């Protein structure tokens, strides 16, 4: 299978690790298209969205070794229909943001000893999956990491590439 509609998608992105703390929230926002999180990393987010023709979230679960996917901004956030999100302890609906259209591009697991060989540039040379939540990717690093995540065939990339 070709890779090309990827590699066009990803040309000139921006990536963000994405260390999310329910696996929950996860399964929300795969089946939703949509994400939220803290007004520091969302102002981040909407200026990288004005930034770059992609700007793309790479999703790992707090300890669970692995990544669950990687999703595109359709737009900056917005606030609309309220999101039910699983809240952490000692967290509430009002510490977030605004709401993010994301458009799913891999909702398949990477296990992190597929990524092993990576290393982040821009988070002093470590391997790609160490970092803080909303850690900055550098191009070419974020780019090979995403096309190490296996073909979804739940997802089509017509919209994306038309959004473009
Ligand atoms: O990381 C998640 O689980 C998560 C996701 Cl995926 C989407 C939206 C919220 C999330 O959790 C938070 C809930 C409230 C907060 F104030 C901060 C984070």
């Amino acid at each position: 299978g070709s890779t090309s509609k990827l590699k066009y998608v990803l040309q000139d992105a921006r990536f963000f690790l994405i260390k999310s703390n329910n696996h929950e929230n996860v399964s929300l926002a795969k089946a939703k298209g949509v994400w939220s999180t803290l007004p520091v990393n969302e102002k981040k987010l909407n200026l990288a969205f004005r930034s770059a023709r992609s700007v793309i979230l790479i999703f790992s679960v707090r300890e669970s070794g692995k990544f669950q996917g990687f999703a595109r901004l359709s737009s900056e956030s917005h606030h609309g229909s309220p999101i039910h999100w699983v809240l952490p302890a000692g967290m509430s609906a009002k510490m977030l943001g605004g709401v993010f259209k994301i458009d799913w591009i891999c909702r398949r697991e990477l296990p992190f000893t597929k990524s092993a060989h990576l290393t982040n540039p821009w988070n002093e040379h470590k391997p790609v999956k160490i970092g803080r939540d909303g850690q900055e990717i550098e191009l070419e690093c974020g780019t090979q990491l995403c096309l190490l995540f296996p073909p979804d065939e739940s997802i089509d990339l017509y919209q994306v590439i038309h959004k473009m």
